[PDB]
């Protein structure tokens, strides 16, 4: 399974920071229609010091039946930088990738994307490299401000950097905390809004894909 090799992952953090916004240009924010047939949901863990683990699943829309699931493990190297965390798991993600057999139509990280201090979260940044469709699910807010939404079943809120939408601060489950999504590449707020609502049973809390990839993770 391909990718597109936009850039080196071996740089210096000044470097890094340099890229993302080289490749923010590159981000199109574009309204994802209809349904996808295959969503994959990723899970990256570090059971290490320096050791990664990637784990992907592929689920079929609307059954979320599990098609597909891979794993890679990988060193870690680079250092831990907040706003420059896709320079830790990218390069092990990708590993994931390419042993995948089933070619997904949408994907769904763990980490946010348009929230980003340079706008290039994971879900930004892979997609790129991907070229398709990904969005960001985070169980806890890394960027951007917001009011809280009510305590009522897929209530939601604007998620915000000043003015600007960066995404959505979503009530999955009532009385548990919201999720937090942002788009990545190929995917506005608005889409990905409806997108993450569609990939959740009524009413857990955590988006099928991403809840899967995390079960399996688990499982190893």
């Amino acid at each position: 399974m391909d990718y597109r090799q936009l850039h080196r992952w071996d740089l210096p953090p000044e470097e890094a920071i340099k890229v993302q916004n080289e490749l923010r240009k590159k981000i199109k924010l574009t309204p994802y229609e209809g349904e996808p047939e295959y969503v994959a949901g990723v899970d990256l863990s570090f059971p290490g010091k320096e050791e990664g683990l990637a784990v992907i699943v592929v689920l079929e829309y609307p059954s979320f039946k599990i098609l597909e699931v891979v794993s890679e493990r990988g060193e870690i190297t680079f250092p831990y930088i907040p706003g420059l965390l896709a320079f830790r798991e990218g390069p092990l993600f990708l590993k994931a990738w390419e042993k995948l057999r089933t070619k997904p139509d949408v994907v769904v990280f763990d980490g946010q994307g348009l929230a980003h201090p340079r706008k290039l979260g994971i879900a930004s940044h892979m997609g790129l490299f991907i070229e398709i469709p990904t969005i960001g699910v985070a169980k806890s807010r890394l960027y951007g401000t917001f009011k809280m939404p009510e305590d009522k079943r897929c209530s939601w809120s604007y998620l915000y950097d000043g003015e600007e939408i960066i995404g959505c601060v979503i009530r999955t489950k009532e009385g548990s905390a919201p999720i937090f999504v942002s788009p990545g590449h190929l995917m506005d707020v608005e889409s990905s809004k409806r997108l993450i609502k569609a990939f959740t049973l009524p009413g857990r809390r955590i988006p099928e894909p991403t809840r899967l990839a995390h079960i399996y993770t688990q499982r190893l």
